[PDB]
């Protein structure tokens, strides 16, 4: 009876995760993309403010992406609805809860800023040369803070990204050992798809866009992570949201 | 071209101020009241959570009532649009800014809670006896924090309310002296209607509902404040929003 009403930016990292949770929970929702198509100068989304999506479910109006996702989990508990979180006392809950926080803490806003401002560190980046040169000209005429110390701050957080991926690479390795090679493979934290998988999937996809995917995984580096990303790419909910 | 889209609860104090700002700025907006009419037990709004309205203006999605109001002021600057804030260097800006904060700091949530839980301190309260007895029964079976120390905390903040109204009473007195008795009277902070007047108007109206209006003003107590409330009641924008 009640309608779900999401207001989001199509190319917003926080918003993307929310959409996927909806897709994973198989909920009918009236998504309202507010992002403008292209402007006079086709001002893309990778060029700061602090804007966040908002969900409206009847009397409840939830802002912030993490709050909306948690709301969805608690609100919709129909028997058909799939839960992206395990039981509080489940052996999986510590893992889902630990790795979900580990991935959400990554400063994606900073990674984006660095990708444009310093393409020297990127590999097969989907952000073009015109973007880099364009914003450098904007700087010359004049978020600067997210650049922070220039190339020195950027390399620092990119190495921290490797450390986080190292944890995830290890976790996936554990899954492959426990699971027989033939048979249904499990996700990051157990066989069922969880909120931790959502954060991981979206994070990896965004990294691919920034060109940091090649240097982190692939070519036999972090083989389990590479396999994971390929598996999640084929997933139907993933393809629908992140098409 | 772009549509304003407000999502609000009809009987939400924070939301009410936003609506009035829209009405004062004479902006066409698509207000979406999310409040449910009446439920099975007609659960009224004075019976906690922390929910806040959300504005959607094209790409911008602003939450929190104070942020939305500020956004409206900066966003819509058409020559026809009336500004509820003076120039930053205007003599009125310190006053509008001081008294706007003084009124927004009042814990209306607490005052509401006290009105129901302790009608002994109220006078001609619009909350009925069934409400008081109803929630006391709910307590017996079991925001408790906003009750805090029971009647001792409640009296404390009600006296602090008198102190704030004392400041406002003094400010209005100043206006009457400066203005000739015959001629257009000015509002709290100057002749033009400001955001300070919005906060003051809504605050007074809500107090009336809680029954704390009689003991604070009226019967010759705070005569300028009484006159103010009568004047703002007749105002068209006020009648439309707080009808």
């Amino acid at each position: 009876e009640v309608k779900l009403i999401l207001y989001h930016w199509t190319h917003s990292f926080s918003s993307q995760k929310v959409r996927l949770v909806i897709a994973e929970k198989a909920l009918k929702c009236e998504e309202h993309d507010v992002s403008l198509p292209l402007s006079e100068h086709n001002e893309p989304w990778f060029m700061s403010t602090g804007e966040v999506p908002v969900l409206i479910h009847g009397e409840n109006i939830i802002c912030e992406a993490t709050q909306i996702i948690d709301y969805l989990e608690q609100t919709f508990l129909d028997e058909r609805t799939p839960r992206l979180m395990p039981d509080k006392e489940s052996m999986y809950y510590p893992r889902v809860q630990h790795y979900r926080e580990l991935l959400d803490s990554l400063p994606m806003d900073a990674y984006t800023h660095g990708c444009i401002l310093h393409p020297e560190l990127t590999v097969d980046s989907m952000i073009p040369a015109y973007a880099t040169t364009r914003i450098r000209s904007q700087i010359g005429n004049t978020s600067k803070l997210l650049d922070h110390d220039n190339v020195k701050y950027l390399k620092k957080i990119l190495d921290e990204l490797e450390k986080v991926l190292d944890q995830v690479e290890t976790e996936l390795q554990r899954r492959n050992e426990e699971t027989p090679e033939e048979g249904q493979q499990p996700w990051l934290c157990g066989e069922s798809f969880t909120l931790a998988d959502v954060s991981l999937a979206v994070t990896l996809h965004r990294l691919k866009f920034l060109g940091f995917a090649r240097r982190n995984w692939g070519n036999g580096k972090r083989p389990n992570l590479e396999t994971y990303y390929e598996r999640v790419l084929k997933r139907k909910t993933f393809n629908k949201v992140l098409g």
